[PDB]
């Protein structure tokens, strides 16, 4: 039971490997944070297949951002309430975020 009250903003993400249509896809999440968790997964999941007994899988944030590069270019959008718009950042943008991603996740400080 129980219900509070908590209000997010709606991010997308998407991945463009090539230049193809086939083969690029966009997501939806409610925080930012989210949004970059599909992108580190990409490289989870691959890892995963490398790291069997990876139970929380473990390698340089770097290392994951070398397929980033790969790909044919990363963008999100982010929508900021204060104009309710979705600015077409890079993947560095990303490449950053997710990083900072991975700082929270672990822990910063846990409030």
């Amino acid at each position: 039971g129980s219900e509070g009250a908590a209000t997010m903003s709606h991010t997308i993400l998407l991945v463009q490997p090539t230049k193809r249509p086939e083969g690029r896809t966009y997501a939806d999440y409610e925080s930012v944070n989210e949004c970059m968790e599909g992108v580190c997964k990409m490289y989870e999941e691959h890892l995963k297949r490398m790291n069997p007994n990876s139970p929380s899988i473990t390698y340089d944030i770097s290392q994951l951002f070398d397929f980033i590069d790969d790909l044919a270019d990363l963008s999100c959008l982010v929508y900021r309430a204060d104009t309710q718009t979705y600015q077409p950042y890079n993947k560095d943008w990303i490449k950053e975020k997710i990083y900072v991603l991975l700082r929270r996740q672990a822990q910063q400080a846990g409030k």
